[PDB]
C-alpha cells in the first residue's frame, strides 16, 4: 500500500476502530486540497486511500478525527484532532505508514517509510 | 502565564533550542489567525506568549517548526513541522503547557492543564 | 500469535531490525527464569516467542536490548534496554503485541491486548 | 539535584501525583540494591533523590509504580510498572531529568541531560 493509516488507542489497549481519516495535498495556490478519506477498520488500519499513480510528489496532511473517536467514548479529550504533515514522493515513489497512539491528552506518531 | 510550550530532542537528550512556534487562532471565517509567536529558549520552552486577559476561549493551532529544527542539526526529518490543535475551555482557572519530545521521524505531544 | 513484540525507529522511520528480545516469567521464588528469546526480523516483528499451551498466567518481562541497537548505528543511547513489565492470561488467554519505538533518549511502548 | 523524576498522566492531562518511585544501583554481585526512593508531589515530581557525591558513575534502575496509581483511579492497567534503566556517565557536569508519561497501556520516557 503506499499510504496506509494505523490508530491504536492507549486506554483500552486496543486498536482504535471506526475512526474518521482525512488526507489533504497542498495546491499549487498553496491550498489544502481533499486527496482521501476514510475510517479505520476493526484493526485500527485504514488502507486503499490512494494508488501509486495518484500519489505523486507533494506536501500531505493527514488528519485523525480523534475528538470524536474520544466523545464516543465518554471522554472530552484535549485536541480537536491528530495531524501529520510531511513531504512525499519526491525522491521517488515510497511507501508510507503514518501510525498513531491516542490518549485523551496526548498522542505519539510516528512514520515507517519503505522503498518498495 | 495561561499557555507555554515545552519543546524536548530525543536524539540529543536536551531541551530543543532555537526552535520556532507560531500560535493561531480560529477566526469566525474558519482561517486561522496568527496570535503569538517566539523562539524557544536554552530550556527548550516559550513562555510570554499570552495573557489571561487574550487568551479567551477558542480553538488555537500550535504550530512547532520541527523541520528546520532537524535540518539544523544535519539530520534528515519526517514531518513539516508538528501541530497541536486544541479548544481552551473555561472550567475554574487554567494553565496550558503544551509539551512535545521530538525526534526525526516521530512525535509526542501531551497537555498538562492545572489550575494555581 | 499469543505474544508478538515489534519494534520501530524514530531516527531512521524504519523498522528495528535485528533487535535482541528477551522474555522472563516470574518464578514462585520471585526470580525472573528465562521463558523465551529472539531477534526482531526485518519488518521489526519477532514471532514464534511461544505457544498458547506454555504462555500460562504469570508476570512476565520483556526485555528490549536497546543499547546494543543503537551502539551498532554508532549511537550512544541513553538506556540500557526498554523493559516491559506485565501480568498476562490472567483472565484466560489473551494475543499480546508489545510494540517499542525507539529514539537515543527516548522509548514509547503500547501493548495491544486482544480476546481469541 | 542531580536526578529529578517527572511523571504526568495522559488520560487526566495532569501531574501523576503520590506515584511511588524507587531508585536502585547495580552492585557488584549484578543485584539491583536499593538506592533513593520517595513519592511524586502535586507537581508530578520528585526530587532530593540523592547528592552530586552520591551519585557516582554506574547503572541504575528508577522504577515507576504505575499499576498502584492507575488502580487508584479506578483504571484497569496493563503493566506491573514502569522501568528506566540507564548508564550514568562522568563527561563533564550532568543533571539527569527522567521523565514519563503515562497512560492505561502505553508510557513514554525520555531523558534530559543538561549541564548547569
Ligand atoms: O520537561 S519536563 O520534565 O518539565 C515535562 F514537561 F514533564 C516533559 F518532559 F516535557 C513532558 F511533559 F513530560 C513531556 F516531554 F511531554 C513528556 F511527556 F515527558 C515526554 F515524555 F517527553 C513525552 F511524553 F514524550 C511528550 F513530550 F509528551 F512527548
Ligand atoms: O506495526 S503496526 O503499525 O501494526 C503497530 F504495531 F501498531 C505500531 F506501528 F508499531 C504501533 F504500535 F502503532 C506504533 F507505531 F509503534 C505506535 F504505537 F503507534 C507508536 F506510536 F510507535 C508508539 F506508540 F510509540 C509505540 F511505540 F508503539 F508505543
Ligand atoms: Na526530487
Ligand atoms: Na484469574
Amino acid at each position: 500500500c503506499p499510504l496506509m493509516v494505523k490508530v491504536l488507542d492507549a486506554v483500552r489497549g486496543s486498536p482504535a476502530i471506526n475512526v474518521a481519516v482525512h488526507v489533504f495535498r497542498k495546491a499549487a495556490d498553496d491550498t489544502w486540497e481533499p486527496f482521501a478519506s476514510g475510517k479505520t477498520s476493526e484493526s485500527g488500519e485504514l488502507h486503499g486511500l490512494t494508488t501509486e499513480e495518484e500519489f505523486v510528489e507533494g506536501i500531505y496532511k493527514v488528519e485523525i478525527d480523534t475528538k470524536s473517536y474520544w466523545k464516543a467514548l465518554g471522554i472530552s479529550p484535549f485536541h480537536e484532532h491528530a495531524e501529520v504533515v510531511f513531504t512525499a514522493n519526491d525522491s521517488g515513489p515510497r511507501r508510507y505508514t503514518i501510525a498513531a497512539l491516542l490518549s485523551p491528552y496526548s498522542y505519539s506518531t510516528t512514520a515507517v517509510v519503505t522503498n518498495p
